[PDB]
């Protein structure tokens, strides 16, 4: 018989965009995506990956599964391409599952305390 094994390389190309999928608390992993792929493909990919790390598992919507970037949220129709993101790089993004907001607190909101 015979056997062979040659091949090793750990570097992101300039045609793909490395994305960092983070979860609650922490735990993250480097991924790859195209500029023609939309948050869907990504969010989807993530879902497809891993066996199951979330009780809930019986939905299908880009809303519930929204991708966060730099704190903000990316649209489901948005695509790395439209994000004119730099190739051969690593982006940081957060993921969550909720048809609504995460916490009761929205940016750009001033309060008026009863006092002068």
């Amino acid at each position: 018989g015979s056997s062979g094994s040659s091949g090793m390389s750990s570097h992101v190309p300039a045609d793909m965009i490395n994305l960092r999928l983070i979860l609650v608390s922490g735990k993250t992993k480097e991924f790859l995506f195209s500029p023609n792929d939309s948050a869907s493909d990504i969010a989807k990919h993530v879902y497809d990956n891993w066996p199951m790390d979330w009780e809930e598992e019986q939905v299908s919507s880009p809303n519930i599964l929204r991708l966060i970037y730099q704190g903000r949220f990316l649209h489901g129709n948005v695509t790395l391409g439209a994000l004119k993101l730099p190739f051969g790089k690593t982006t940081v993004m957060h993921l969550v599952a909720r048809e609504t907001l995460p916490e009761p607190n929205s940016q750009g909101q001033r309060s008026g305390p009863s006092s002068g």
